[PDB]
């Protein structure tokens, strides 16, 4: 019983993180109104993609649960 | 049986402690962003936001495995 | 259950296959940037990017594995 | 065979990251620019990640073992 | 059968990844051979952390395979 309740809450926080990640993307998007800035934003886009995969992973793990 | 669960409980605390330290830094980062910063410091803060978000995902992932090992 | 899990699994792998393609385009932009001449700092940025890309790939592999651990 | 290699390779990683952690603390003992401190934060966040991946590995080991 | 073709891709896929990180590692060592600003030294320490993270993921994959 406790496995399902803990699991449900876990997936919930994840979504909130993803949504918190989208606010950053908006700032990244809006912030794109020089080489350093461009290189940094790419890194930020790379980090965000990584966050995307981390979330998919948790979903894959949940499937097994 | 119990030893297997014990190590799983110890490792869970090592995460929880890490989650704490990370959440505190987030607060300090939030306090840095209100006080306007340099154009470079801004991007560095935004990157820190993402890395923090990854830490938290990774903490969720450790709770996931711990469930699966529970059963 | 069986058909919903599969689809949810399929969309996970599918949506994953898009993120990998996105990272590849950035890899080509950076490698053109890697060719052009840039300061020591910018070069190190490029290097840092290349590491990020490589460790995206390993997360992708991890998902592919989990999928197969689910499929089999 | 695989376990020891995995553990040995991991325990080895714990050392190479400690080599990085020492430099940070030595850095922090030296006077820095504001820009530096932001990087030191990033390296601290990065190390936190490494700490967590390491705990995941033990979790995975815990499972497969039994 | 198909899962076997996937392992073929996955084993190769990795070692291609392991070669590229080595390529970055080669640039870090040659980087360190020249005088470096305080910032770029912190950059290097960062990418060394990233390389470590790559090591850990590969182990997870290996352990997920076992």
């Amino acid at each position: 019983t406790r496995r399902k309740q803990e699991m449900k809450r876990l997936k919930y926080e994840m979504e909130k993180i993803r949504e918190e990640t989208e606010e950053v993307k908006k700032e990244i998007e809006e912030s794109k109104k020089s080489e350093s800035a461009k290189n940094l934003i790419l890194i930020m886009q790379l980090l965000i993609n990584q966050i995307r995969l981390l979330a998919l992973q948790i979903r894959m793990l949940a499937l097994q649960l």
